[PDB]
């Protein structure tokens, strides 16, 4: 049923010079689009919702953990740190971590929580937790943003990614309060306007977590809350053949209303 719609986003895909990976479920049937979607890309900051989530599911046991405070020391800012600077030689909780690595994608502030959950393979072994057999993380900030054609480090599928995202953002992978808790930082999120957003009815909410890094890397990935039907998933991934290829959020925009449309 889905032809036509995957017919345009391969015209789309033609005419950005890129390779574009796309999943949608609407949670209100189950029923999915998928355009590349079992293709591995590199998910750059995209990576920092498995992050941030795996920390919510530690606080199930610890209900301090969030705020737990975390030093952050002149060594520790990475590449992009518009939060974490602010707190140099002072500390942050892993509630503000989570917070600023998820609304503002602050690099230093994804480091701390990989660090808290013992590295990358931490991040990884939630996701298999949670049912996720893709997803893979396997480096710190700001490394994990190379992005290289054919290497799978640092990568997931969109399939997967939008598996994940739907379990986490309103299935039960996490506890009520967590899951309410991610549901607020993405719906907060500062960077997203120009991504899956601008392809979408302005009436409709959204709550999502971009990620860019070399090779014109170019994610997004969100829940969104139509008016008057159940929510849906959607993961749009874009890499290019180029490292220093330019972001192309425009893409991404494009996907989503190819998306919308097909409703
Ligand atoms: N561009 C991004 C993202 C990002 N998140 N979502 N989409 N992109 C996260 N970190 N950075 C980044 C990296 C290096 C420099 Cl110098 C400046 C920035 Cl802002
Ligand atoms: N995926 C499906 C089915 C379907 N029926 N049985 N299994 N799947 C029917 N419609 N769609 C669909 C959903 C979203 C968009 Cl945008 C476009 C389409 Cl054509």
């Amino acid at each position: 049923q889905t032809s036509a719609v995957q017919q345009k986003l391969a015209a789309l895909e033609k005419s950005s010079g890129g390779r574009l990976g796309v999943a949608l479920i609407d949670t209100a049937d189950n029923t999915q689009v998928l355009y590349r979607g079992d293709e591995r890309f590199p998910m750059c900051s995209t990576s920092k919702v498995m992050a941030a989530a795996a920390v919510l599911k530690q606080s199930e046991t610890q209900k301090q953990l969030l705020n737990q405070p975390v030093e952050i020391k002149p060594a520790d800012l990475v590449n992009y740190n518009p939060i974490a600077e602010k707190h140099v030689n002072g500390t942050m909780t892993l509630a503000e971590l989570s917070a600023a690595a998820l609304q503002y994608s602050d690099n230093t502030a994804m480091n701390k929580l990989i660090a808290q959950l013992g590295g990358p393979g931490g991040v990884t072994a939630f996701a298999r937790a949670i049912g996720d057999e893709t997803f893979r993380l396997d480096r710190t900030e700001p490394t994990l943003n190379t992005a290289i054609p054919g290497d799978p480090r640092d990568t997931t599928t969109p399939r997967a990614m939008a598996q994940t995202l739907r379990q986490l953002t309103l299935g039960h992978a996490l506890g009520e309060t967590q899951r309410a808790q991610l549901v607020t930082w993405l719906k907060g999120n500062t960077t997203g306007a120009a991504s899956i957003r601008a392809g979408l009815p302005t009436s409709w909410t959204v709550g999502d977590k971009t990620g860019s890094g070399d090779y014109g890397t170019t994610n997004d990935i969100a829940v969104i809350w139509p008016q008057g039907r159940a929510p849906l998933v959607l993961v749009t991934y874009f890499t290019q053949p180029q490292q220093n290829a330019e972001s192309r959020r425009d893409v991404l925009a494009s996907a989503a209303r190819i998306i919308a449309e097909g409703l």
